[PDB]
């Protein structure tokens, strides 16, 4: 009996008994499902190992206030609509700002918003909305907002039960309807289930503010995919979020362009194929915000260096 020859046997046996990736080898680069929703963050896309948030799965995005979570989600919503999709936003926080949303790429006019009254209602109308197999993506702002019917009237019970049940009924559905479900989870609750239901769990934290000059613009966010059942987990990804513009695609190409030698630094003087872009990230960002085919080439070049 041979070791490696006997590991892959059982290993492939466990998958056939529980799932596609119930046992992964962190090293694996394996990729054969595609159908992903770009998050608008290149580093994060590769970080997920499949280019984007899978489709037909529940996804958790947790983190503290002002971390970027909602932005990633809104970003997901855009790329989703852009390629002819329908997005439903079950709001229970009442924090959404259409101005900022549209400025990210979302089609607000055609965005379905619902402001459930009870937490049970939200999960009902959210499931109901999914079962119609028409939605591409659906985001539920605030797991913590989904408060049980009571407590809004006369320790005494549980909410994590409300979540459980809802997920159990809903998991099946969105799975064979190809509708991705983003659950915003702002905190540092009843998610004692979503942790096992989710096939992908994102951990967003605001690494540090972006100097820029006098005052600041946006922040630098770090996302650690602690759970990923489609690809190998524990991957990380950083990216900039300008305040008022959202995630910076441009800023992605650099942080990413240098980690792969496509762009070079001649002493805080970024350059590509001979010609230079500027002196200092913020400056080389602008350079790319003007010439787009130059970026379209670098962007094109990195999607070729890795899974596509
Ligand atoms: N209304 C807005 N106007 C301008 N900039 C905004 C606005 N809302 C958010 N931003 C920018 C700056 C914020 O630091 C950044 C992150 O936004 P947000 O999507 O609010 O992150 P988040 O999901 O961690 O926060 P929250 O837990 O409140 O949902 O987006």
């Amino acid at each position: 009996p041979d070791r490696e020859k006997a590991l892959e046997l059982a290993m492939a046996q466990i998958d056939k008994n529980f799932g596609k990736g119930s046992v992964m080898r962190l090293g694996e680069e394996v990729r054969q499902p595609i159908s992903v929703i770009p998050t608008g963050s290149i580093s994060l896309d590769v970080a997920l190992g499949i280019g984007g948030l899978p489709r037909g799965r529940v996804i958790e995005i947790y983190g503290p206030e002002s971390s970027g979570k909602t932005t990633v989600a809104l970003h997901a919503v855009a790329n989703a609509q852009a390629a002819g999709g329908i997005a439903a936003f079950i709001d229970a926080e009442h924090a959404l700002d259409p101005e900022y949303a549209k400025k990210l790429g979302v089609d607000t006019d055609s965005l379905l918003v619902s402001q459930p009254d009870t937490g049970e209602q939200a999960l009902e109308i959210a499931d109901m909305l999914v079962r119609s197999g028409a939605l591409d993506i659906i985001v539920i702002d605030s797991v913590a907002a989904l408060v049980p019917r009571a407590e809004i009237e006369g320790h005494v019970g549980l909410q994590a039960r409300l979540m459980s049940q809802a997920l159990r009924k809903m998991t099946g559905a969105l799975n064979n309807s190809g509708t991705t479900a983003i659950f915003i989870n702002q905190l540092r609750t009843g998610g004692k289930a979503l942790k096992f239901y989710a096939s992908v769990r994102l951990d967003v934290r605001r690494i540090e503010t972006l100097k820029d000059g006098t005052d600041a613009v946006g922040n630098r966010t770090r996302v650690k995919v602690v759970k990923n059942k489609v690809s190998p987990p524990f991957k990380q990804a950083e990216f900039d979020i300008l305040y008022g513009q959202g995630i910076s695609r441009e800023g992605s190409l650099i942080d990413m362009g240098v980690e792969h030698g496509f762009i070079r630094k001649s002493g805080s003087w970024f350059t590509y194929e001979g010609e230079q872009l500027g002196q200092g990230k913020e400056n080389a960002r602008k350079f790319l915000l003007e010439n787009t085919d130059v970026a379209n080439e670098i962007e094109k070049k990195i999607k070729e260096k890795l899974g596509i």
